[PDB]
This record gives C-alpha cells, sequence and structure tokens, in this order.
C-alpha cells in the first residue's frame, strides 16, 4: 500500500511512534518518505547481499530473516515479508527496537542525510492528529 502523508502520520501516532525515544512524528514521516515513498512493499538490495524491507527499509543482516542473508541475525523475530504488509505493526515494532540500538535514528541513512536538522514538523502540517 502506498500511504498518504497524513494517513501515515496518523497510523504512526496510533502505534506510539510520536516522541518514541524523543523523536517526534515528523522525523518518522520524513524517514518513511525518503526510505520508501510511503510504499509498504518497497525492497532494495544491498552490495553486501542483504535487502531492506518496507516503509522504513529495515535490513535483513540484523532485524528480519529473508532466508538469503548468510550469517545474519533476526533481531526482530519476524520474516522480512512481515515488513511489506499494508498493516504497519511489524514495521513499527521493529523500528522501536532499532532506534533503541544506541545510534538513534542515525541507523536510517536517509533520515540522517535528508531529515536530521530540518524542520520536520512540516511533514505533519495540515494533518488531523
Ligand atoms: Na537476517
Amino acid at each position: 500500500k502506498v500511504f498518504g502523508r497524513c494517513e501515515l502520520a496518523a497510523a504512526m501516532k496510533r502505534h506510539g511512534l510520536d516522541n518514541y525515544r524523543g523523536y517526534s512524528l515528523g522525523n518518522w514521516v520524513c524517514a518513511a518518505k525518503f526510505e520508501s515513498n510511503f510504499n509498504t512493499q518497497a525492497t532494495n538490495r544491498n552490495t553486501d547481499g542483504s535487502t531492506d524491507y518496507g516503509i522504513l527499509q529495515i535490513n535483513s543482516r540484523w532485524w528480519c530473516n529473508d532466508g538469503r542473508t548468510p550469517g545474519s541475525r533476526n533481531l526482530c523475530n519476524i520474516p522480512c515479508s512481515a515488513l511489506l504488509s499494508s498493516d504497519i505493526t511489524a514495521s513499527v515494532n521493529c523500528a522501536k527496537k532499532i532506534v533503541s540500538d544506541g545510534n538513534g535514528m542515525n541507523a536510517w541513512v536517509a533520515w540522517r542525510n535528508r531529515c536530521k536538522g530540518t524542520d520536520v514538523q512540516a511533514w505533519i502540517r495540515g494533518c488531523r492528529l
């Protein structure tokens, strides 16, 4: 599913992401925009053989199992296919673990390169929240 911006904001808010680990909602919406364009089914292959899955592009080397990433971990206890669902629950639950891993939202490269230090409140302006 391809979310609209304020639709995703609302979904994220309901699943407890606003101000999780001190990151406001706009940070997550911004991260999702530039990681996936709000497209739950997004996948991307990396040079190391891993793949990123879903609306926040969560990586199979550490968080999910794709059966094709040697020697990898599955820190979130989920098939990487669970990350492509129109229901964002497994993505949001796994995201919460990742942001806790010590580097905060810097794990999402597009957050660091395109959202961090910007007025990310823009991303939820207009939204009935
Ligand atoms: Na894995």
